[PDB]
């Protein structure tokens, strides 16, 4: 049967899978006192996707339908499509659209238009509230708040990318987005179905290992943090490779090809998330090269060495 | 280590120009003009060429502190690396990697965080790339924004591209010219190291395209984007590195539904795909559809026709 491996990817050349922005750091710290449940960077280490994960970076947090506008505002209702264009299907037993937003915030970004007959286009400054009573992807259909109340026409593709995050400054810093908070995918009053699992550790000492990006900031003070469970580049390449699980838990090492040392080593578990050896809030201190190498396959009652 | 490439549909790929999806295979004559993109370059046994890097994600942003040019709305850029390092105008690449390789008027959003406080900033910005001032090789790109005022100094600025735009006052279409490079040292300045010019060489064939439409934000542009390799086969030959046995590596397009092959292709050692047909074509394929390395084979090899 296949060898399981990861990537020969440092972290710096790695992407975030929650928003398509680089990797930056890697992070651990307690997460007993709140629920770690992302949809995106959801998948299994022999390649099975999880939540409303898909393979292409640059589709995260962006949505792609035709609009109708609200009268009396400068907000338009988003008719979703596939990333494709091809029809959307509600039923599918996924949460929501594969790369649908999975925190509660407000994302800046751009909303774009081409009229199919003349190829004019047009864009627009654009904030979708996925904490919004009418943020309820699963039927299909998003609200935006945007600078114009007539310049978009009906029945024409229409874009959403993504650029960033806001806050009301007036209001204490840093209170949103709130990453770890999902939103009601199909609206107010909704319960989310499907969802890929919560994660925690069960192990003496050990906490979850984070890879830690920071959203770019539109407005106001917001927390800009952003922490997925795997790099999008380990999804892709799972995905690729489908490689049998021989146990619960592969063992990693993360190693400076520069010296030929292991730095630390942790547990990449089975369903797709990693463990380290660490009590505490902890910014990871690595050299430039560092990257993560497959050492085996252990079983339930491998320790750690600390991080 | 023996050659592949990745088991993916056109439309799960992604294009090196651009941070946005495939749509589509294209093949047309281009005798008549120079291709010499410098994103999406890669060899098939794994070295990176032009301003090529790993993440699409990247293509197309920049990232520096900003300076206001004072009576105006426009900004200064001065580029740092992606990791907010030091940017290295002696580095022996064109330009910084994931640079735009292509003339145009690319629109986005400017933001910007004040390092001690937390307070945050975005503004409409564009980019023209065929600019006297753009000279990403030293270091500097000058964005017009929609403020002349709330922009900081010495705080962390990126560029998120969204699309391109073009002056509808003028003939429709002409522009971007995704095949005009860029002088990435600014006016009256000669590029360097850049990946070469590509051509198929065996008669009857010609390039085959990777193809995106770039969102469009204002006017009416030209949208059509090409690239020779998607960026998940850049990303899959450095990652793999496996060595090239030939110049020439033969892949067939095939439908895994019938298991027929729909057609083959070249895909060339320095890093791009000819086939054999002659005139423009939207190619038609199955949505399942995906590339299968067949075999290296010689420089005298013909094609079937597509
Ligand atoms: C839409 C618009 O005209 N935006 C201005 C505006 O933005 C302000 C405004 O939205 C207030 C409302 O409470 O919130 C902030 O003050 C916001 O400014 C933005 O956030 C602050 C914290 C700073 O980081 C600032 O740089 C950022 O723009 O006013 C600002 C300047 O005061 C700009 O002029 C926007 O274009
Ligand atoms: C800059 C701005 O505020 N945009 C407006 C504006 O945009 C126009 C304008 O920039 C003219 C200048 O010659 O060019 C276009 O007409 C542009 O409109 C954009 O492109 C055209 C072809 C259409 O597709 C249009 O929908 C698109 O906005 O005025 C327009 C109204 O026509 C909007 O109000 C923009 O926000």
């Amino acid at each position: 049967s296949k060898p399981f491996s990861v990537p020969v990817l440092t972290v710096e050349e790695m992407t975030n899978s929650r928003f398509p922005i680089p990797l930056e750091k890697l992070f651990t710290g307690p997460s007993s006192a709140f629920v770690v449940q992302p949809q995106n960077g959801r998948c299994t280490t022999d390649g099975v996707l999880l939540g409303t994960t898909q393979l292409s970076p640059v589709n995260i947090c962006t949505f792609r339908g035709d609009v109708t506008h609200i009268t009396g505002s400068r907000n338009y209702t988003m008719n979703l499509a596939s990333q494709n264009w091809n029809d959307y299907d509600p039923t599918e037993e996924i949460p929501a659209p594969l790369g649908t937003p999975d925190f509660v915030g407000k994302i800046q970004g751009v909303l774009t238009q081409t009229t199919r007959t003349d190829g004019s286009t047009r864009g627009h400054k654009a904030t979708v509230y996925t904490g919004s009573a009418d943020f309820a992807p699963k039927l299909g259909r998003v609200q935006f708040e945007t600078d114009t109340d007539r310049d978009f026409e009906a029945n024409q593709n229409t874009k959403f990318t993504p650029v960033g995050v806001i806050q009301d400054g007036g209001t204490t810093h840093r209170n949103e987005p709130q990453q770890w908070v999902l939103p009601s995918y199909s609206g107010r009053n909704t319960h989310n179905v499907h969802l890929a699992p919560a994660v925690a550790p069960t192990f003496p000492g050990e906490q979850l290992l984070f890879f830690r990006s920071t959203m770019p900031g539109c407005s106001g003070y917001p927390n800009m943090d952003l922490d997925c469970l795997l790099p999008q580049e380990w999804v892709q390449y799972f995905y690729q490779e489908a490689a049998p699980a021989q146990s619960d838990v592969a063992l990693l090492r993360f190693v400076n090809p520069d010296t030929g040392r292991v730095l630390f080593e942790c547990k990449l578990h089975k369903s797709g998330y990693v463990t380290v050896a660490h009590t505490g809030q902890h910014d990871l201190v690595i050299p430039p090269n560092g990257y993560f190498r497959f050492d085996s396959w252990v079983n339930q009652f491998y320790t750690l060495a600390p991080m």
